[PDB]
């Protein structure tokens, strides 16, 4: 069975711990809490094909700087995830790249852009944005609402799909 080695990061006030149990139990929860290291395994079926979601959510403050080099080694899809409703994750996930980038010692390589918390009406971050930021990186955007379950399994179906092409 193939294992895929998927990382979750961003910013603190997105909400990570609601879009993992999503995935996984497919439950909604408003109660934000940080969570530091929890397994969050499942098998989905990928394009006919079944196969196992290795998943690590990790810390997204400063203060866990030393296991960053840690996850990214093993890691092979990171999955910046920030919000648009708060226009400082829009400028971290550059910095989140930089740092991911200086681990991968690569210039390819197949990662997604996604953003959570597009139900709250205070939107500062607009699509135009990130749309125009993702013809630099040279990786397509998608909007993720976690809320609704919208675009939740879709943006997670064209990651795999990249790596699985990359591989072969
Ligand atoms: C118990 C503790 O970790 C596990 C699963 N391992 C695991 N390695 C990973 C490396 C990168 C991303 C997710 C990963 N997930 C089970």
């Amino acid at each position: 069975m193939t294992e895929y080695k998927l990382v979750v990061v961003g910013a603190v006030g997105v909400g990570k711990s609601a879009l993992t149990i999503q995935l996984i139990q497919n439950h909604f929860v408003d109660e934000y809490d940080p969570t530091i290291e929890d397994s969050y395994r499942k098998q989905v079926v990928i394009d006919g094909e079944t196969c196992l979601l290795d998943i690590l959510d990790t810390a997204g403050q400063e203060e866990y700087s030393a296991m960053r080099d840690q996850y990214m080694r093993t890691g092979e899809g990171f999955l910046c995830v920030f919000a648009i409703n708060n226009t400082k994750s829009f400028e971290d996930i550059h910095h989140y790249r930089e740092q991911i980038k200086r681990v991968k010692d690569s210039e390819d390589v197949p990662m997604v852009l996604v953003g959570n918390k597009s139900d709250l009406p205070s939107r500062t971050v607009d699509t135009k944005q990130a749309q125009d930021l993702a013809r630099s990186y040279g990786i397509p955007f998608i909007e993720t609402s976690a809320k609704t379950r919208q675009g939740v399994d879709d943006a997670f179906y064209t990651l795999v799909r990249e790596i699985r092409k990359h591989k072969e």
